């Protein structure tokens, strides 16, 4: 069952893609689908390409960055060679055409119709073989893409998480790798067959022009030899800028990644200016690289036009009067112009080719450095002599661990923050094979400390490739405290969980991960603090239902690592860790007995610059057509008059063309930088609702792809399109002038071409849309596999995931293949149209201009322009399609620009310093996340006296985090009044409101850089200040134990710091901010109670003269406060006296909970 049949048709059809007819006809009748399009052939599957590639890679290794390149060239092989041979034959015929022109003109001056028929056949043949060469190059490229994609996906498996902690294996870096390297390698492998025919082409060009010029060859030969070395030097100066360009863009992308996943914390206390100025500086450096590249390309185009025109002028002048004394018959003149144009076209192309060439080189260097990452080491739960560290060599954290875990038994690991608990969990998991030690125990379910979700439905995230079960799934759901929240969602179930779970809450994702690890059938289950983002009551219900009733039912083995009170009397073994060592060991008793798109684009381009561009282009082309017409009327013959006219026009042409190129490059640069500056400040001024709503992957990929296309694809493509359209205009005008009868044969051509273009347009749009809709999920899958590595390699589901990726990549490949096949079919029929027009143009010429018109000079112009446009027609159509795609790109940028309604900040209270008196009062407050949705708060009324500690309590979904977010005006549908020292938002813009408070979140984020950049991005602190802030935040000892104390390199999250240490760093931000009001949303989330109590005591003794409002799921912290308010289903209630607030409720909500 297949629909694509290129290898499955007859000899004559493969060239024309006749088979496509049905398909393109079918597409208009019914829209296209993935089940509509077929499967991939036997010789097209990514499995066989990966097979061939790995076999060649092995053969190359038995005999580095160069090795894989050799292997690629080997693997494509014969197909690639064939593409080159087809192109060379097409080139020889393309040169053959102008010779037929020479013969026709010669017989016109005096076996002529034969010249027309043979010329028509030759042109048709060249077109056929050129399009076949392009098709086979595209085939080789798509197979390359598939093979290297599956190779890197297989290698991501054996990659160790110690690389993932480093910047080299950054998830964003790996997805950038996949996407941009697909792109760059595919484009280089489409342009490589084109350049493997430039040398043979130029050689045949000169060997043909000798026999036409004679002794006057010297001038053209000197010109085309003087061209080469200066071009080599220019290309060198170009490549040097381009490589640094790539480095700077690669760092900008990671800065954007770490800027967007933390826009909440960024806008919370408004660190925006710092990150925005940093991205602006990176953009300025990138722009320096780009402007160097653009000036060099402008000089390149200047040379590639100026040297040619001088060559033509010199050669002709030399032949007529300088030495030769043989009158150049017009045939020689026009044939020389034709061969010369054929020679000129490759030189313009090679300059654009370098852009893809150095990019392919850089992409392969990156791919080889990625393949050279560290492997994974091939080998009751038993451990004797534990010893391992996180590098090939270094000081260890795992030292002398001995542990026995009998089946059907609960084991609580406990210990301070940073005691190798998760590390013991991962080493036991075999993900980290110890240096020296024995470990014995299978497919093990496991819920990691930082959960992750798949781009799928909830039911799918909980099944995880296992078949469904009526009672099993319902039990796992009804034990995880998840059914009410699931039913509250917009779709009662199968809700498409967004990327990473943005449209989910903090506790929801944790409960979903625990449900996944609890639903699967296995012996051993590891639970890595599954109680961080849960309250007291949900934790009690989950531990009682799933862990004690559901798990202990089947007598499975459970290793659960957390720190609570209820769990200890329930487990059988207890393991105390300290500084990577087991302090004590055993059971409990023995342990207790032991010791709208193009308008703004053109406006940003400038009404003065694009106008000058169009004007200069038109003027240059008018000069070019006029000089050729004048020369034609002169050749068939005031000789000095014509000589001066020719010499004047030959300088006018180069002046005008140089001006055109310079203007085009300037326009491109301006568009690039204005668009980027607009984009970033449109994203910065967005509300948090827009950031949570929008999928972030779309934002980032649109950002990178669109900006790269505009920076590097829009100038060249736009200028080539303009050149081709002006060439077409010139050719049509010339043919109309030479034969006023051709206007009878032009309308049928236009009508047929118009109808076929209309038919192609809808099928092309459909194929492009399907291409995008299949290309998004593949990259989603790549990202999710890269981040959720530990779980996938714990289950040992690697076969299932590799099979899934094979499915997705095969669908992507078939979509791309059909898009390029439709492209090829349109090109072939357009080339047949061009053959028709040139044929009957030459026929009407040889008939009319000889029999009845009797004109000599017009024949050369007519045939030259016809042979020129017969190729520039297809070239022009391709350039127009490229411009359309890039303009749709620009259009999606412009559509992204204008959303995120202003929500902007908009001086009587600013001039007065923000008061230290922390007296605040909220009267009749409500809150709604989305406009016209359910209310979250209702009739909120509270007051807070100056300099007093304030506690808040409540169940899940009560509204504590909503209370905090509304205290910062992060929820845009609040109703009521918020007064702070007789001062509210009535006279204050949002910036002074972002500077007045401090906030610590339950979700700890940490962007890469140094410790100084995480602690104070403003760089306005002394080192003693930060050392004191760390010694107060109970973090000094773990900071001193790192290389480069205050300058240790931090990566985004990673394992350089556990969750508790990230919480402590957020606390340190709060310490150094030095504001009057504090908000603390669960600073207890991932800190041990033993350290948490003393940490809270020290943080109370430190922040004595300022108001602090806390929301902690720890009872004792709530107990220590004076004014505590309990949030209800929608409302609150305040109470002050510790002895009165505990018996007034009749001991219900605050006493028995304690
Ligand atoms: N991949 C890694 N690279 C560097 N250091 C690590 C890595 N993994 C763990 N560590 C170190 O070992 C300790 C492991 O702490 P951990 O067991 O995760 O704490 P907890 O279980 O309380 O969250 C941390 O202090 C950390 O510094
Ligand atoms: N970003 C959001 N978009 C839409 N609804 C939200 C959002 N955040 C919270 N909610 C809703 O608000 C209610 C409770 O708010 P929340 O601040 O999350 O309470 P808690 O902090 O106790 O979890 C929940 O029913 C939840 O569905
Ligand atoms: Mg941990
Ligand atoms: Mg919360």
């Amino acid at each position: 069952g297949v629909r694509f049949l290129q290898p499955f048709v007859n000899l004559l059809s493969k060239g024309t893609y006749w088979w496509m007819n049905a398909f393109i006809k079918t597409a208009h009748k019914k829209p296209i689908d993935l089940r509509a399009i077929g499967k991939l052939p036997i010789a097209m599957r990514a499995l066989t390409n990966y097979q061939r590639l790995c076999v060649a890679f092995d053969a190359q290794a038995r005999k580095g960055a160069r090795a894989i390149w050799r292997a690629l060239c080997h693997a494509f092989g014969r197909r690639l060679i064939l593409s080159s041979t087809f192109r060379i034959l097409a080139d020889l015929l393309g040169f053959a055409g102008p010779l037929c022109i020479f013969g026709i003109v010669d017989h016109l001056g005096k076996n002529a119709y034969v010249l027309a028929v043979l010329l028509f056949l030759a042109l048709l043949l060249q077109r056929t073989f050129l399009q076949a060469s392009y098709y086979v190059a595209i085939e080789t490229g798509i197979n390359l893409r598939g093979a290297i994609q599956t190779k890197i996906y297989n290698k991501i498996m054996h990659l160790s998480t110690s690389n993932l902690s480093m910047g080299e294996m950054t998830a964003g870096q790996i997805c950038n790798l996949v996407a941009i390297d697909t792109n760059q390698l595919m484009w280089f492998f489409f342009l490589c067959p084109n350049l493997w025919a430039m040398p043979v082409q130029i050689i045949v060009g000169v060997i043909l022009l000798y026999y036409i010029l004679g002794v006057s060859a010297l001038i053209g030969a000197a010109v085309i030899i003087l061209l080469a070395p200066v071009q080599y030097f220019v290309a060198t100066k170009l490549s040097q800028a381009q490589r640094s360009t790539l480095e700077h863009s690669n760092e900008r992308l990671k800065q954007t990644n770490e800027m967007l996943r933390g826009m909440k914390l960024l806008k919370l206390y408004a660190w925006e200016s710092i990150f925005c100025s940093r991205v602006e500086v990176t953009r300025r450096k990138e722009m320096t690289s780009l402007r160097a590249f653009a000036v060099y390309t402008s000089i390149s185009i200047f040379m590639n036009t100026a040297i040619p025109i001088a060559a033509v002028l010199i050669t002709f002048v030399g032949h007529v009067s300088f030495f030769k004394e043989s009158d150049l018959s017009p045939s020689v003149a026009f044939a020389s112009l034709s061969l010369f144009h054929i020679l000129v076209t490759p030189l313009f192309l090679l300059s654009s080719v370098v852009r893809s060439t150095v990019k392919a080189l850089v992409s392969v260097q990156k791919l080889s450095e990625f393949l050279s990452s560290a492997e994974i080491r091939e080998e009751c739960v038993q451990i004797i002599g534990g010893f391992f560290t996180w590098t090939p060599d270094g000081i260890p954290t795992l030292s002398n661990i001995t542990i026995r875990i009998p089946r059907g038994q609960l084991t609580m690991i406990v210990g301070q923050v940073g005691c190798g608990k998760s590390s013991l969990l991962l080493a036991t998991l075999g993900e980290m094979q110890k240096v020296s030690g024995a470990v014995f125990w299978g497919p093990v379910a496991y819920a990691s400390q930082k959960p992750w979700l798949l781009n799928a439905t909830v039911e799918e995230n909980i099944t995880f490739e296992s078949p469904f079960n009526k009672q099993r799934y319902k039990m796992v759901i009804e034990a995880c405290s998840l059914q009410p929240d699931i039913d509250i969602l917009p779709h009662g179930d199968q809700t498409q969980i967004g990327e990473r779970g943005i449209n989910l809450s903090g506790g929801q994702r944790q409960r979903i991960s625990v449900a996944r690890a609890l639903y699967q059938q296995t012996n051993v289950v590891f639970l890595d603090d599954p109680f961080s983002a849960l309250d007291v009551h949900l934790s009690d219900h989950l531990m009682q239902a799933g862990i004690l009733e559901l798990l202990r039912d089947d007598k499975r083995t459970v290793v659960l690592v957390t720190h609570k009170l209820q769990y200890l009397p329930h487990a059988d073994w207890i393991i105390a860790m300290k500084d990577g060592t087991i302090q004590r060991e055993g059971t409990l008793k023995d342990f207790q007995r032991s010791e709208r798109a193009c308008t703004k684009y053109l406006s940003s381009a400038g009404i003065l610059l694009l106008s000058l561009l169009v004007f200069s282009q038109l003027l240059k082309h008018m000069v070019l057509v006029a000089i050729d017409y004048w020369l034609a009327k002169w050749t068939d013959s005031d000789q000095s008059v014509y000589a001066m006219v020719f010499t004047l026009l030959c300088s006018l042409g180069i002046v005008l063309c140089l001006v055109t190129s310079v203007t085009v490059e300037w326009t491109g640069l301006k568009v690039a930088k204005r668009l980027h500056r607009s984009l970033l400040n449109r994203i910065i001024l967005a509300p948090m609702r827009f950031f949570e709503t929008t999928p972030l992957g779309s934002i980032l990929n649109r950002f990178s792809s669109d900006c790269n296309t505009i920076d590097q694809h829009i100038p060249s493509t736009l200028e080539c399109l303009s050149r081709s359209t002006l060439l077409c205009v010139s050719a049509l005008t010339v043919i109309s002038y030479v034969t006023p009868v051709f206007l009878v044969a032009l309308l049928p051509l236009a009508v047929v071409c118009y109808f076929i273009q209309k038919y192609f347009r809808v099928a092309s749009r459909d194929l492009q849309q399907l291409d995008d809709t299949t290309q998004l999920p593949l990259l989603s899958h790549f990202a999710e596999t890269v981040e959720g590595l530990t779980t996938i390699r714990a289950f040992r589901y690697e076969a299932r995931f590799q099979q899934k990726l094979l499915e997705y990549t095969d669908s992507n490949n078939i979509a791309s293949l059909f898009l390029t096949a439709a492209n090829r079919w349109l090109e072939v029929r357009m080339e047949y149209i061009g053959a028709c027009v040139v044929l009957i143009a030459a026929a009407t010429s040889i008939s009319n201009s000889l029999h009845r018109e009797l004109s000599a000079g017009l024949v050369g112009l007519g045939l030259t322009y016809a042979l020129m446009v017969s190729n520039y027609l297809n070239w022009m159509v391709r350039n127009l399609a490229d411009m359309e795609i890039q303009l749709g790109a620009v259009k999606r940028i412009h559509a992204l620009l204008k959303t995120e309604a202003e929500s902007y900040e908009g001086p009587s209270l600013i001039p007065k310093n923000w008061p230290d008196q922390g007296k605040i009062q909220i009267q009749n407050l409500s809150v709604r996340y989305d406009s016209s949705l359910k209310p979250v708060l209702k009739h909120v009324n509270a007051l807070i006296s100056p300099g007093q500690k304030i506690g808040i309590c409540g169940r899940t979904g009560s509204g504590k985090s909503s209370f905090s977010l509304a205290f910062f005006r992060m929820v845009d549908m609040f109703e009521g009044r918020i007064i702070i020292d007789g001062i509210d938002i009535a006279k204050l813009p949002l910036h002074t409101l972002r500077s007045r408070l401090s906030i610590i979140l339950q979700d700890p984020v940490l962007f890469s850089g140094t410790i100084r950049f995480n602690l104070d991005p403003e760089k306005k602190c002394s080192d003693s200040t930060l050392w004191e802030a760390l010694e107060i935040a109970q973090l000094k000892l773990v900071v001193k134990a790192l290389p480069g104390g205050l300058d240790a390199i931090i990566t985004e999250g990673g394992e350089n710091f556990s969750q508790g240490q990230r919480q402590l760093f957020c606390l340190a931000r709060a310490f150094v901010r030095k504001t009057s009001i504090f908000i603390m949303d669960e600073a207890t989330a991932s800190i041990d109670m033993a350290t948490e109590n003393i940490l809270q005591k020290v943080v109370m003794t430190a922040f004595a003269d300022r108001t602090v409002v806390t929301i902690a799921h720890r009872v004792h912290t709530i107990l220590s406060a004076d004014l505590v308010m309990v949030l209800k289903r929608g409302a609150i209630l305040e109470f002050d006296k510790p002895e009165t607030l505990l018996s007034q409720k009749d001991s219900v909500f605050a006493s028995f909970v304690r």
